[PDB]
């Protein structure tokens, strides 16, 4: 059963879906197709939970014959109650400058097996485990990893006996969520998860589900569309708010970001998928959009799809990149944060720049001001030129990341005015 402990050692930074991850949480019996853990299997290390050894040989054999990627196959054994990693494993944080932590809670569901497994995931990753006294549910669960976190309202309601300034605190101390944004469930299911109307798909770019005019959540989910696209994201900017039209109870927000790929739920008519596959890649170029097509078995719902029955997992020896851009109409000087949570040698730390589109992007190494602080001006342009720029890092563990992870496909893009 949970056990609750002390908070992190400060200051403390929740991770987000799309910061760089070293594996995915499945467990077995399973409640996604084969097809689905083959694809993730190709390029990530898959951890599948299973209750003995007689399973891991069961669910090994299974993946043998369905041509899976053994060599990116891993388990770990304990007992579970349910397939949905996504709501009961737990939640990745930085603390204490230089390492990665894991975050349980009391999982609002009668699975004490999940409720539990927190415990073995923060075990097999070689991670400390921090145990906050909320009722709580991954699926209602998504941070921009700037501080905010968006929760529907059982956030507050399945914890009454605390008031909301208590819970608040709780988020802030156990995840340093300084913007605890809860909000009543526009769609009005038994569930009220964030995941099966909402998903930040980057630090400034949210996805909104949208349905026909005549469903009863239209007016809902047109209201929660608005409040996000009228206020100011961690980057300074208005959210980029895109929709994803269900016309049949689709759970096209129910996708998993991993890594430079997004494996999105598709149940049909494939007009539909497809309108909504293209608002993903519109949104989030540079990334793979893969549809995914549920199993006959355990088929894909409104209320419960892939984002459901996976858990991305935080890499551990983590290069982060902390970085807020300079956008739009504009000193211009950028600074950005480089740690290894692997205390690695980091080098080289560079920004990669291009100005008014033309030709290839060009390399300039930032100036390290202080430790882990690295800072790079702009100089020499015009005005009324444009400038497009990411920040490269790489450290001697083997890591290389870029801010936005997606690098070159999508940099910040400003106007020299
Ligand atoms: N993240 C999610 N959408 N989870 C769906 C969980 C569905 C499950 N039947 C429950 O209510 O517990
Ligand atoms: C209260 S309805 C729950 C639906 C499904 N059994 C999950 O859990
Ligand atoms: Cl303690
Ligand atoms: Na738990």
């Amino acid at each position: 059963a949970f056990q609750e402990t002390n908070p992190p050692a400060g200051p403390v930074r929740a991770i987000a879906e799309y910061e760089r991850s070293a594996a995915v949480l499945v467990r077995y019996p399973f409640g996604i197709p084969m097809e689905l853990i083959k694809e993730l299997a190709k390029n990530d290390k898959v951890i599948t939970i299973v209750a003995s050894e007689s399973q891991k040989n069961t669910v090994i054999t299974q993946y043998t014959q369905s041509g899976v990627n053994l060599s990116n196959c891993d388990f770990i054994i304990a007992k579970t109650d349910s397939y949905w990693t996504r709501d009961y494993t737990g939640w990745f944080a930085m603390y204490d400058t230089n390492k990665v932590g894991l975050v349980d809670f009391i999982y609002n569901r009668p699975r004490p097996n999940d409720d539990e497994f927190p415990k073995y995931e923060a075990q097999y990753l070689g991670i400390e485990m921090f145990g906050m006294k909320l009722k709580q549910t991954g699926g209602n669960y998504m941070t921009d990893g700037y501080g905010s976190a968006v929760q529907s309202h059982i956030a507050y309601t399945e914890n009454s006996s605390l008031s909301q300034a208590q819970v608040n605190q709780k988020m802030k101390d156990y995840l340093g969520i300084t913007h605890h944004d809860v909000v009543q469930d526009p769609n009005g299911e038994y569930i009220n998860h964030v995941d099966c109307w909402g998903k930040y798909l980057a630090p400034n770019k949210i996805l909104i589900r949208k349905v026909p005019d005549n469903h009863p959540q239209h007016q809902a989910l047109e209201d929660m569309a608005a409040y996000f696209a009228a206020q100011t994201c961690a980057w300074g900017t208005k959210y980029e708010v895109y929709r994803a039209l269900a016309t049949n109870e689709q759970p096209y927000t129910n996708s998993l970001i991993l890594n430079n790929r997004v494996f999105v739920p598709v149940n049909g008519p494939a007009s539909v998928d497809n309108d909504a596959l293209n608002v993903y890649k519109t949104a989030m170029p540079g990334y793979e959009i893969i549809g995914v097509k549920g199993a006959s078995g355990t088929p894909w719902l409104g209320t419960d799809a892939l984002h459901a029955r996976t858990h991305e997992v935080a890499d551990k020896g983590y290069l982060y990149i902390k970085h807020y851009p300079i956008l739009g109409e504009q000193d211009y000087k950028i600074e950005a944060d480089v740690v290894s949570c692997a205390n690695a040698t980091i080098s080289p730390v560079q920004c990669y720049y291009r100005i008014n589109g033309s030709g290839s992007f060009k390399a300039a190494d930032m100036t390290m001001e202080s430790t882990g602080h690295y800072t790079y001006s702009f100089t020499g342009l015009n005005k009324n030129d444009k400038v497009e720029y990411y920040i490269s890092a790489a450290d001697n563990s083997g890591r290389k990341e870029t801010y936005p992870f997606i690098g070159e496909p999508d940099p910040f893009k400003f106007t020299c005015m």
